[PDB]
């Protein structure tokens, strides 16, 4: 059992898996109130109730992205013990990611529960720049608009409560200090079961960038973490309250030659 009422990263193993939890604040200046995040063997849960917001960088739009992770997160510099990860995009045959989940916020509040990655030039960088990516997956969202412009619709499937499903994800992409593609759901579900092949965001994301000038040689970059949370905010919010709980956590990286 973990507990953490301050931003900052703590690791531990669930299901056998070696992760980080990090009560991600990153975008806040100052704030008053209480955060708590937990993990206790079975479930990871998180509960804010937050005033006297203010952000660091208004332009960044959002103020936290309070989250767990599988792998190395550049920005940290920081891996627990024991994952696979980095590995180079073209080592991964597929990466199936699975996840419970019961997200629950006070009706204005900007958020959603995204996925993301953070693909890198080399191993470990402690930073993204001009030839890197980020790839996010937005399975719900609420008030908030991912960066960027919505460049495309992809048909990618995944297991939404053991149901086999076709979903439509709208594909954001912003060329900022490294290319965002964000992918998020167009039916935002709020609480379930998901169950999908990265994989296949990582083949979609490979051929919208496939005439890019900033990033080439997709295959060849590392696939540093696979980061789950819930990012929230926006720069005139001053206060926030919400929470979350994750369950039934299980991952299979599939390395190929
Ligand atoms: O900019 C450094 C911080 O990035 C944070 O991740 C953000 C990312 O910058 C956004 O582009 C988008 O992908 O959402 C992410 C989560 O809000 C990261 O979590 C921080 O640790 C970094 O300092
Ligand atoms: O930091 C930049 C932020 O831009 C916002 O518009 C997006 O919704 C977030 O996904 C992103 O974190």
């Amino acid at each position: 059992m973990v507990l953490m009422t301050k931003p900052g990263t703590s690791d531990f193993v669930w299901n056998g898996i070696p992760l980080s939890m990090e009560l991600n604040l990153w975008n806040i200046k100052e704030y008053s109130g209480s955060v708590a995040m937990k993990f206790d063997g079975e479930k990871i849960t998180f509960d804010a109730d937050i005033q006297n917001l203010s952000p660091k960088e208004p332009e960044r739009y959002v103020l936290g992205y309070p989250e767990f992770y599988y792998g190395y997160k550049p920005w940290e510099n920081h891996t627990a013990e024991g994952s696979k990860l980095p590995v180079p995009v073209s080592s991964m045959k597929s990466f199936s990611v699975e996840v419970s989940f019961d997200i629950h916020h006070e009706p204005s509040l900007p958020l959603n529960f995204a996925m993301e990655t953070w693909l890198t030039r080399e191993k470990y960088q402690t930073e993204a720049s001009i030839g890197d990516v980020c790839i996010m997956v937005w399975f719900y969202f609420n008030n908030l608009t991912p960066g960027g412009e919505k460049i495309e619709e992809f048909t990618i499937p995944f297991v939404l409560n053991g149901e086999s499903v076709e979903g439509t994800w709208e594909l954001w992409l912003a060329e900022w200090g490294w290319d965002y593609l964000a992918f998020r759901l167009k039916d935002p579900v709020k609480k379930g079961r998901v169950k999908f092949d990265v994989r296949h965001f990582l083949d979609a994301a490979g051929k919208a960038l496939s005439s890019s000038a900033r990033v080439k040689d997709f295959e060849d970059l590392y696939f540093t973490v696979w980061e789950i949370g819930t990012e929230f905010g926006s720069p005139e919010t001053k206060s926030a309250q919400f929470g979350w709980k994750f369950e039934n956590f299980s991952i299979d990286l599939e390395v190929r030659e």
